[PDB]
């Protein structure tokens, strides 16, 4: 009853995944998870699924199509008097989205046969696992594998402290009832461009306080270069080399102080967001005699596999190095399960794409023109806008482009950067291209459906080597 | 008056074909002869002006307003009322018509292909004749000749077009008010997607096919799902239903047909008739010109598109294939570099095929139904948008994909989606495909969370029998 093949902490993206693949696998696996969801009860799927991927798509499409009924109608003939948006409704949606696939998560628990435990797990010596449970009794689990998931949570700053509902973070910024009037933003990264965008489209007037001089710095900086002009027209107020240094709240609002080319500043907002970053999680989660050793940073230390320094340990996700993305954390997962399982398998850290998802949907996979020039590495590039493109005129929606970069001496495929509709879809299109080993003349040489917005993808890749037929080369 | 290439016809096939042809060196010239709105020639053939473009546009403006008016409340968003002005929603289309037929000749002025306006004919020797507007003729000495000629509708004799009671797919797209009883002959693609523009905006739609078998293109499952959620949609399509007859009268008009429980009529505002598409050879070639057609009056080619004549070619709708705008543009890019001397093939395997209905329809490769037909094993492997997040954050959980790989190697051998972004979709598995793929390639891949595309990872996995968020 204590002993598990497998002991999974954690039931986010990283070790809910696991926890099912390894016993799809045919190993005896357990899953810890110790988040209470809205309904008081143990809620499964991380931080992605309850405070964080699934919850800002949500409001993002909800508050995009208010925006589009609102300022995008017109010339399509459709006239909408008086469209309004009830944030509490908005809200609830999301929160009954969220419940259910939370849920989905145990339906598919039990129809694997993975064991939950509800509480807090911490490793001890020997891959002995402390469950600690919500009525504080504890039991200790016998594993022969142990996988640590423990995920993130949000950076906090000094200058910022969260502070009743004023100040708040990403959490609290999918849990606003009504539409801030002015709302401050720390940090011009994912989650707030992402979070801006929700509030700035229902009427908040957004500042984004960004104390780097350069937007996206892990863009291509094409890329960024037109999402920084389009999502400041969308009335993201986004300040570069701009740091806070302080905050005051007083009468329900807060005064945010920061340092710019041109000196102390001070402006005022009724609500800020505080999206710094993210920090692995490792409270309580190690006894000292567990032998996992933490980086500088408090990551825990894991080879190319995910294997700590003791054996028949691994961790994944958002406590280890890479990118701290719901399906990097996933993969890891697999590829552990695969491996306690006996199977040599690898994971491709090389191919992960990005995604941001205001609107226009910015997206990329593989190495930025600035990358490649710092590598030495010559390259031909081509574009396409979404400007020339017949399917996105029919769906009103022309703003942006698709980027290909191909080596110059074999013209293999190393990066495509789209910002614009789709841009996703297309982005994940070039992924599998490049797993293939792509080269552009390969993708120009493919039949791509008309009108698609994948078209723009063929175009921009006949562009690469001068040919691309809708615009001049 | 000398050309290395004359093309006749401006459509997907004969623009793209004119513009690689002139990138590639060759001396060009484009006949066209359709007249746009503006009274003046229009280039894009079909597709632009009365086809891909103008229907989409009206497609996704249908659907903005269906969208407003059925599916905001969950969001949270409410309206006083939403309404449609159809003459409003036309002009937009007329608008971006218009703009991108003046594009086309934007590119060949740039690409420096010289524009003839007529009727381009081909004579004997690769001579072309070109009756310009005025009846008067010249000649073309064409070391090359192209022909991307395209297609029109086809006509019944029970349901010829009249007035503006009852149209083809062109009249369909110049509606200026709802029709309050739509009736469509017809269950293609065509008629799905102009039904499905009037029905979201209010008209009574019914959709009269002759054929028993609903799509029978279409991979069955899909096929099925798809007649189930049109049906709700409000399209009352009608299969083993055969039109026999019509009468106009008082701005209405009567259909008779035949179904399984014998003589039936129904009334109408409006009759769409669009009962298919057949190949135009009115006048193309000179009854000496060495070029021969096939029975179902196709020009005759090889699968380099070359003609029984040396140096003339064809390509597009005017030619064996998928009656396809992105296949005619292939055949005019290969047909281009061909003159140029590369030896380019075309892949007839790999084209994909898009119904922009919403739910969207498309697929690539084999359906099962015709991989049985042909004894091979097979595995498949499907997952529904239900079980997407991110279909569920963009309250649009319709559809499925579904992936068929061959039993013994695993490869894909086809891709079907029905729901969101099911182009988008099925051209990731047609990439895949054209490298090989196998169902496990696609399933060790690292496909982006949330998205719709790891609805087709899911998919994959689901092949052999290890998806991860669905039960095996
Ligand atoms: C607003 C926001 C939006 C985001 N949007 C996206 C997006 O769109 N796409 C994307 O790829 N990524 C997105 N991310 C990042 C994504 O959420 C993370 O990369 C992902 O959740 C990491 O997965 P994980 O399993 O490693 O960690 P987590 O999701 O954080 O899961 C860790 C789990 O472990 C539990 N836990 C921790 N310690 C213990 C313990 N001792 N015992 C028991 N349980 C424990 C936690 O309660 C938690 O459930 C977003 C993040 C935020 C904040
Ligand atoms: C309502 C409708 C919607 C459609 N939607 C899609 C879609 O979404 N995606 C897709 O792939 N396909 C779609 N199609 C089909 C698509 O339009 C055709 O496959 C495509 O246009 C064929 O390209 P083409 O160049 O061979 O022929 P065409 O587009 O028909 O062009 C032929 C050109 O040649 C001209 N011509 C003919 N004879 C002569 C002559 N003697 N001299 C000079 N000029 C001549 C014609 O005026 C015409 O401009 C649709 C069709 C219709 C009717
Ligand atoms: O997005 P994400 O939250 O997932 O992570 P992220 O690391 O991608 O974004 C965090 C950003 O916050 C900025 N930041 C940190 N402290 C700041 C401060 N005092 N003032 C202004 N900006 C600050 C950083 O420069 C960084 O660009
Ligand atoms: O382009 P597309 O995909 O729309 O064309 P398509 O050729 O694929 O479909 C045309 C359909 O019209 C139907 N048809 C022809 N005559 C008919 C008649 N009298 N009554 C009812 N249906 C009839 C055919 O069965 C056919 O399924």
């Amino acid at each position: 009853s204590q002993k598990f093949d497998v002991v999974v902490i954690g039931a986010g993206p990283g070790g809910y995944v696991a926890a099912i693949r390894a016993a799809q696998l045919g190993l005896k696996t357990a899953c810890i998870e110790k988040y209470i969801g809205k309904e008081g009860k143990v809620a499964l799927g991380g931080t992605c699924l309850n405070v964080g991927c699934i919850p800002s798509k949500a409001l993002l499409d909800s508050s995009y199509k208010y925006h589009e009924a609102k300022e995008a109608f017109k010339v399509h003939g459709i006239e909408a008097k008086g469209v309004t948006i009830d944030v509490p409704a908005m809200v609830a949606r999301k929160a009954n989205i969220v419940k259910n696939l939370t849920g989905g998560i145990a339906t598919l628990f039990k129809a694997n046969g993975v064991t939950s435990f509800e509480g807090h797990g911490k490793l001890l010596a020997n891959k002995q696992v402390e469950v600690t449970g919500l009525d504080g009794k504890t039991q200790v689990l016998e594993a022969e594998n142990v996988i640590i998931a423990s995920g993130s949570r949000p950076v906090e700053i000094p200058p910022a402290p969260l502070t009743d509902d004023i100040i708040v973070d990403s959490t609290g910024a999918l849990e606003f009832q009504a539409v801030p009037k002015k709302l401050g933003v720390i940090g011009a990264g994912v989650i707030g461009l992402e979070l801006g965008s929700v509030w700035a489209r229902l009427g908040a007037e957004v500042t984004v306080l960004e104390a780097l001089d350069k937007f996206l710095p892990a863009a291509d900086e094409q890329i960024a270069k037109e999402a920084l002009k389009v999502l400041t027209k969308q009335g993201l107020n986004i300040r570069l080399g701009a740091r806070v240094t302080a905050s005051e709240v007083k009468k329900k609002q807060v005064t945010v102080t920061f340092t710019d080319a041109n000196g102390e500043q001070k402006e005022t907002f009724d609500k800020l967001i505080v999206a710094v970053g993210r920090r692995p999680v490792t409270t309580d989660l190690l006894a000292a005699d567990s032998g996992v050793t933490l980086d500088e940073r408090g990551f825990i230390y894991v080879d190319d596999h995910c294997k700590t320094s003791v054996p028949g340990v691994f961790a994944i996700g958002d406590v280890v190095r890479g990118a701290m993305l719901a399906h990097k954390a996933s993969e890891e997962g697999v590829m552990v399960a695969e491996r306690i399982a006996g199977h040599k398998a690898q994971m491709n850290y090389d191919l992960i794409p990005s995604v941001i998802y205001t609107h226009p949907e910015i997206a990329w996979v593989g190495k930025t023109e600035q990358t490649l020039k710092a590598e030495g590495v010559e390259v031909n590039v081509g574009t396409f806008p979404f400007a020339a493109s017949g399917r996105a005129m029919a769906a009103n929606d022309t703003t942006g482009l698709v980027k290909v970069i191909a080596d110059a001496k074999t013209d293999r495929v190393l990066g495509v950067h789209v910002i614009g509709p789709s841009a996703a879809e297309l982005v994940q299109q070039g992924a599998i291209g490049m797993e293939f080993g792509t080269s552009a003349e390969d993708l120009g040489m493919m039949v791509f459906s008309h009108p698609t917005l994948s078209e723009a993808l063929h175009e921009a890749a006949l562009a690469v080597n001068g040919h691309a037929i809708h615009i001049a080369n």
